[PDB]
């Protein structure tokens, strides 16, 4: 029934970016995405270098980097290639198609030039995907749709979630998976990435809620954990990353049997 | 029953930014927001200067400006002050509170430093507002919640829209209104701004749908029209702006009786 990440990498309908990701997940025994929520390029890069071997993906918010330049992203790419991880800009495109295509390709950030993956909210309807696709398909990029959110009061539930899944499944040449709290698609070609993860119970003061890797990967069937503060705020970010990696990887293995 | 924009500017619960906006709308006889969807700062600024007298607001997407700098925004502010319009960055914050506060204050764009208004999607739950508020309240800024979208397939309908209205009404110290296609709140202290506006019927190839100023202001009860391409793509952008201004203003007057 369920397939390993390595086997999923080979599925007929797999997207190339998903395949690359799944292959390196399997090779490196990591289903951890670091949420590199820092404001300094040097810290970003130092985290990417040190934690690169432990992660399958590094998620950015370029718009919080005080000293963003495209050269920082070049350096990040070098690290991504060296250590084998994808770069995911958590931009949450969420506009009409005509707007998002420009936000993806252009401006100061030139996101499409460096991000293997981006994501989108599905609230605008499928034009958000169509617009992004116009830039991302030629650049061989992938997209994640936000089907569920980790925060208190999230409206990404029920029929909204179902709409996200449909929209993904209908745009499989570009959409490679989801941000979700659980498996939402039954199709194994899609990736599930789950934020709101910490080893300890809790949440923040602004609506973030946490669940553990075992819950999210093991019980809820997701693929990848996205971890920010649980790693970033720790003293030893490498050890923290390793804890999260080992947690998510074992949860995956055990669910696989 | 219904009040003029000038009277709404005085309502007990009005937010200061809303009041400033409503006052200049009344003074200038404009309920037009220009969507300055351009990639060149010089064009942005030349539009802001020429069209400033015709608009109540200039909506930006800073992330499509190829040559963004903070000095461009300084120059835009000078124009906004000269001509009396607000600056609205259509950022659509749509993340957990902890993230959006950083995206609003920081990074290269420093949005909170120059934008009178921003907007947010309500999908994350009210933490998106709470996070933004932590930056925006001290800076005396306002926020718009996206209650409805103009695009085909929008999921901002029904209970989602109602949730947006509730979230606004419960965060009235910062939330000053909505992006919506119609009046969604019955409380006159809230602004309704409607995109997807053109004089002619139609829509774009990526899900945008258009309705006229008379429909949106006159029949659907919104306050302000947001117009991009209907102005920007016209040869004479000043005349186009004037057409849209006159259309939206008369629709408002006639609905007022
Ligand atoms: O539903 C979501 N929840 C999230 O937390 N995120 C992001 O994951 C990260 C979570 O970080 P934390 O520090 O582990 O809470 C942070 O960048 C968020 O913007 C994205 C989402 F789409
Ligand atoms: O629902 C929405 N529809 C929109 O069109 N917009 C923005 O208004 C603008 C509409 O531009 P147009 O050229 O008039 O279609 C454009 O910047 C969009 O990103 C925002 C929304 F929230």
């Amino acid at each position: 029934m369920e397939l390993s990440f390595g086997a999923r990498a080979e599925l007929p309908r797999i997207h190339p970016v998903a395949s690359k990701l799944l292959r390196l997940m399997q090779k490196k025994e990591t289903n951890l995405c670091l949420s590199a929520d820092v404001s300094l390029a040097r810290e970003l890069l130092q985290l990417a270098d040190a934690l690169g071997p432990s992660i399958c993906m590094l998620k950015t918010h370029v718009d919080i980097l005080n000293d963003f330049t495209l050269d920082v992203m070049k350096e990040l790419i070098t690290l991504a290639k060296c250590h084998e991880f994808l770069i995911f800009e958590n931009r949450k495109f969420a506009d009409i198609g005509n707007t998002v295509k420009k936000q993806y390709e252009g401006g100061i950030f030139k996101i499409a030039s460096w991000a293997d993956l981006v994501n989108a909210h599905v609230v605008p309807g499928s034009g958000v995907v169509k617009g992004l696709q116009e830039v991302g398909l030629p650049l061989h990029r992938g997209c994640l749709l936000i089907a569920e959110m980790s925060s208190t009061g999230s409206l990404a539930t029920g029929d909204y979630t179902r709409a996200a899944v449909r929209m993904a499944e209908e745009h499989s040449e570009f959409v490679v998976g989801f941000i979700s709290g659980s498996r939402v698609s039954m199709k194994p070609e899609f990736l599930h990435l789950t934020p709101g993860v910490q080893l300890e119970a809790g949440g923040d003061n602004l609506g973030q809620q946490y669940n553990s890797p075992q819950e999210v990967i093991g019980k809820r069937g997701s693929d990848i954990i996205i971890v920010g503060r649980g790693i970033i705020s720790a003293a030893d970010r490498l050890e923290a990353a390793e804890m999260y990696r080992k947690a998510a990887w074992e949860a995956y293995l055990s669910r696989l049997g």
